[PDB]
């Protein structure tokens, strides 16, 4: 077809955030839950509903387009397919600003953890085998793997393995079966890719389209505007502070001589601590108000 | 009673927006869903929680005297009494900026639709038979009315109708009983209406005052605070894109390029924004405003 | 079509247990919410899913075969058509054990020829209409559609008349309920044009299964002793389905052993009547089956 | 450990029954949804909770007692092994009364299906790729697998296959995704399995009981507890109608009929229940078992 | 007023069987959630529906005449009042059937628990101050009290206490907070209670009428009618394995063997089922019972 | 050691106490069934307890901070009080949530006209402290029936005359047949501190998070504000404005008798203010949203 294929979760942690960065971006479509595969209206896209797994997979063999992706799956199936003789490619195009996890090397509440040589010998079970033994040939530590799809934390209580390594975010899973979080070895995000194989010129030239309102949508939810007062004696280390989108706009203060108007865009978001160490460097009525919508 | 009456949906796709409404133009009040009446705490105002069915009506009778309703069930309520030989009236507010609708006729997926005309002496089963008539009406075309009152969708599979005229928004429940949307007969969105017969002095003036908050409640929902460097050679362009509340306000930049400040009329689309893109404009900051009054 | 064409209500109130009735009555079919119609895949009938308001207008027009519908929603619609000039009919088939509920005059907690003049606000004008014409009571209806109970509070009207079975909405308005004019349950209905001899055999088969499914579940397996000086009394206090068995107690002279059927369900009054009237040893299963 | 371990599924279609039928066995203990193992309370008993992919294989390697899992999912996993040239074992020990699917071929609702032939050198989108292997082998079809691991049902119309070979109870996301069943080729049940290599005799005892109570509870759900009137005349062909687990008691009434006392072997549908009376039978009731033990 | 007056938890874990135990008595009443008081329809009984920890002191102060009442919540309160010099009293008329839950000494996992003078002198966090005192007195074993009225299994993590007594049924919420259950100090179940003063005579004429209806409906649930078929040698070893007199029936065509008739005094368990069989007991059916009066 | 706050687990606060304190930069992963939560970039454990024991245990000072209702925090004072105790905490700040009032209500039916009429009567509470405290400086007389919830079953139930009930709706008291006819107490969620001094190290930080606060609070309540004005009108329109700061006025291009206005707002900008300053000749008038704000 002449539509453009996009891949996205159809259930789970990200759907929702996946469907609400195409709406953002002028995607109008119709999804109903039942349907796995969205026509949008006004766009040539289709929206492909499919289990997370198979997305990297589709973008290797190149039968769509676009997806969107956990680092992690995307990694994971890589390194399989590679395992397997393969070279699957793609195009990395952007690194999101949701589906933020990590995999975690865990052990039993009892267990004495020391360094990650403890774990030299045990038994490791893991929904992510490829990523884990990557991170343990690169420290140099033998273990012997068990492969779980699911209720990896269920390993050590029954023996299954000595430890985990599983995907966590808020740690709860992990208390009700009597584990502690010991080693990070993987930070995910989900990402927008493409498939390896050049689309057609107008096919490219849609995908480029969108990939500037996703650079827009993005940043301006981490953006701020922001207005403040500054010492002219103080406004270089004022702006090493406050890294900005553009160039800060400098205004003259009417009744004062010694301070200047900052008017600026953030480039990341601003935090009390950044808040509190512009006003160490003498900035004063600092004032973040929030962007809808932006484009450099 | 002295109390200013106005009649909203109790529970349905209208509800929540007009309590919203209702709320931001300061009519503080405390809802909860068992509770059909609700007093307004700050302002001499009653609101009545009622079937989306019976506004027009108790509009119509002058025994309320506001309510927000959706166009479609107005007109259609409208249309019946004077089908009827009645004479019902009312006033015409303010269209407001929710309950997009549509009525459309629609057939079974393997029918073949080039025209109207391929509707005449069909059946047609619909909820809004009087809307449904005056368009056929207006576009000469014969056809048998087959009214029900919900699951219209199922007529053409229940060989009730050849076809059906059915209120769409997302599309879902036609898919799934084989039927094809193939023409907008009419679109809608909620209204607020008022009753003919003149109010007091005090209550019309309260009415009035509402009016004014209606409008600039629904003005800082679509405006936004634009800032953006233009080329000075491309100004007149820039500002045909994007039509403004006010005239701009112009900036010199710390050259050939200058600062653009201004309150847009409309909310901003990707469109918008790449067309302003094409014509030069960079730095392009969109801000949400959250009150306004010209 | 050859198949039997059922209307029942997609959702709401009676929605469940309709398709539970047609279920239990060996109707196998697989209902998606979305679709409106349901094709049995044992029998020749179509379930046609749609809002209770409709179900009898097409039963009168003749366009379904049978309809579930309330009791209530049925004469309130006969009767608005009669009024219009039209002449609906239908076959009561069977009243049902389910949907019940009724039609009651409201009015403030604060306040029937004290109703004389007064406004009354109802979402069943004719039903109201007909009663207060009966009863030679004068009054001004005021039809609201639905939110019944706001029209006191809100001066709409000076009472309601409004389906209850609960009361909760009634005290939460204000409201007490003074006069009930109308009791409703389901019916099972049929339109009134002569079906085709396979299609009402059919259906005549479903009744029976209908009356069997109803009856089982009313209908109690009764087991006790009953001294032989008090056997009739007993069986006064408990109609049965059929004559009781009656069967000799070993080592026991005095008492029999009875084993029944009754025809209705044992509340705890007949319990302890028979306890009075000198039973012991009360046995109460339940029946998941029958056929008379 | 001296504990039997059970594999389950932790959330699925399977879990609630699977517990049930557990539970309904005497097995007490207290399951919290975050808990991966739960412990019998009452007996030796270790109950896994995971993801049903798994059960095949931790039965297989012999580190999990018993499994309750998919005929579907189990044999799936066996060829899978098989080809990967292992040798997976088992022992099924009963056929389950719940999980009851279908793996079906499905086409298009607009393409023209007249035979298994039809499907020569499709493309097939399935997330059972061995079982529709193995069928198509036996039935002599080339064709073109393609793998996907859910929403099997969006590949017709996203061009990655031109059929698909699918999981289906209900039939809805077929019609859904305008897709019509064609053929089944697999029917599949919930079954109860247990690893090859030899347990204790104290855990193998405890297996033995868990299993006579199965059964039990598999009889008590169809079987029923039935009382009649019949002609003495019609007497053997009422029997004939109705299949016990025992012989019929026969009890004396007034001369002409006698009272039937017995258990059916099967369920009573209203076809058996309208034959009986055909016969002459009247009086019919039937009461429902919660236990029995033959 | 002349209604009897019950006490009832509004919302809880004692709600849902406390109505169902008056609605299976034969009290009928239309309950919604936001109604404090049912009136029953078909008695002269009132139903307030309250918070389960006044339910004790309106029963000793004798402003309601039954309560349905925790007996953990029941003693608690008793013992408080007596402890500020009251003298609170009633009468326990039943223990019910739900409500199951214990009162239990609870540790870190890490600590090693040998025997309860490993409590001597630790903190302990409790909502049952008296129910924990009482038992800590009859064992003589000094500690320190910390009442938390909820969380209070947070204590030890949080440095609050040294260890916890705490409410426990299904031993999840210590296992989530690195808690081990080590002592059960007070087992509890639903009660119903009367108040001390003497009733009426009519009112108490009600209450031994609903008396008998809670004793039945308890012992149905609890009784099942059991028919099985047994070897003439063994019956006397069959009849002791299950506590009326039974019906003994002779089989036709079989002079070894007869059949049993029995209600049991309680539930059958696969065990006693087990044993039945093992003494040659067969054909063992259980039936559910609605409703029994002895 | 780590600063220790207690907030309510689970009910009308305990949203509103975990979003503020995110809202001051306090990372935390909370679990619904997890009652201490540690943050992971400060020194902070939050305690998540039944609101009811909060003001005891800042009392005791075995929690350094607590966010609770001052109903519920007067009501226990009260209370300690009485058996003989000295309670003492430290009022840090009252928050912008938990609004509620403590009122008495009677019968729909009864005849109300002054306070005297509750002379003699029955009044159901879960607050009898703070009835005790009303009606004792008010001079009446009345018969205290403790209930711990379900008050306004009360009178009904014939277990009171009438009853003093927490209320935001009414809507339980018109279920129930009652009409409000006094308050007796109004609150609001309060962030508190025990008596006890902290060490320097934990003061410091409790110091800072306060800033915090008050800055939070302040980003929900102040606009950013940008209006047309005439010169002429000034003094008025800045008099119906308070502002943070002296707002900025900037000549308009096109315009010599009107001036630009850019200012911050102290309180929000209600429909009557905006009508006030158009009736005052403004024009243009622009509120926009501030997500946060340090002077
Ligand atoms: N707490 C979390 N917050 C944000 N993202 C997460 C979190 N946990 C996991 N993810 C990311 O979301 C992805 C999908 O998670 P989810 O649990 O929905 O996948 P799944 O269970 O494999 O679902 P399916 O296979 O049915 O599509 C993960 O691979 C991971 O990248
Ligand atoms: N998809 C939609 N989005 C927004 N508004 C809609 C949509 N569909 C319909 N409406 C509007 O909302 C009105 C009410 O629809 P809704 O379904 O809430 O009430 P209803 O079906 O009439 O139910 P009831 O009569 O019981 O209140 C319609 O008459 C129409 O004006
Ligand atoms: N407590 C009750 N209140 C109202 N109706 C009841 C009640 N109990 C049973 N019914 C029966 O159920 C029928 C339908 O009630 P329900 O509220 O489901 O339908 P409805 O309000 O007409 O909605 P729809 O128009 O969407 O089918 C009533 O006409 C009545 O016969
Ligand atoms: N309509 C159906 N669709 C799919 N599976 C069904 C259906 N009915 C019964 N089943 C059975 O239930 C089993 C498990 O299905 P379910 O969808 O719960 O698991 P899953 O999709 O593999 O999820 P998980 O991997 O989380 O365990 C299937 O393998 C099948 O044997
Ligand atoms: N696992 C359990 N945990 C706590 N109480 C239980 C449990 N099982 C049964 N109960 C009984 O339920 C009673 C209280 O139930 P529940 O927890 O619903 O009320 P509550 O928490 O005291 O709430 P309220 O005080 O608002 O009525 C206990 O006093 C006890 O008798
Ligand atoms: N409408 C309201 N009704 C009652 N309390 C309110 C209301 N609005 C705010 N609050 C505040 O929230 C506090 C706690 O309310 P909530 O009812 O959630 O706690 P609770 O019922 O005492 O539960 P728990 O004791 O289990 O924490 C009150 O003490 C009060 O300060
Ligand atoms: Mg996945
Ligand atoms: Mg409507
Ligand atoms: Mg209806
Ligand atoms: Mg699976
Ligand atoms: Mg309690
Ligand atoms: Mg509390």
């Amino acid at each position: 077809n002449t539509r453009l294929r996009i891949a996205i979760q159809k259930s789970g942690r990200l759907s929702k955030e996946s469907i609400e960065l195409l709406s953002e971006c002028g995607v109008k479509m119709h999804i109903h839950e039942q349907s796995l595969i969205a026509f949008s209206t006004n766009l040539p896209i289709d929206i492909l509903r499919v289990r997370d797994d198979d997305i990297p997979g589709l973008i290797f063999d190149g039968v769509v387009d676009l997806g969107i992706i956990g680092e992690n799956v995307l990694e994971e199936n890589e390194l399989e397919r590679q395992s397997l003789g393969e070279n699957p490619s793609y195009k990395l195009l952007k690194k999101l600003d949701f589906g933020y996890c990590r995999l975690s090397l865990a052990l039993p509440q009892e267990n004495k953890f020391q360094n990650l040589k403890d774990f030299e010998g045990l038994r490791i079970a893991t929904s992510y085998p490829q990523l884990l033994k990557r991170f343990m040939k690169e420290n140099g530590i033998n273990y012997k793997n068990c492969t779980l799809t699911g209720s990896v934390e269920v390993a050590p209580r029954a023996n299954l393995a000595d430890a985990i390594c599983d995907l966590v975010s808020s740690g709860a899973t992990l208390q009700a079966n009597n584990l502690k979080e010991v080693k990070v070895i993987y930070e995910s995000r989900a990402c927008l890719i493409q498939k390896e194989n050049a689309l057609s010129k107008e096919k490219q030239a849609l995908v480029d389209k969108i990939m500037l309102r996703v650079a827009g949508v993005m940043q301006a939810r981490e953006s701020k505007y922001i207005m403040l007062h500054a010492p002219k004696e103080k406004l270089d280390k004022i702006q090493a502070l406050l890294p900005g989108v553009e160039r800060p706009t400098i205004l003259p203060l009417a009744h004062d001589e010694k301070n200047v108007a900052l008017h600026m865009v953030s480039k990341e978001n601003l935090f009390w601590e950044t808040m509190e160490a512009l006003k160490e460097e003498g900035a004063s009525s600092i004032l973040v108000l929030p962007i809808e919508k932006m484009l450099k």
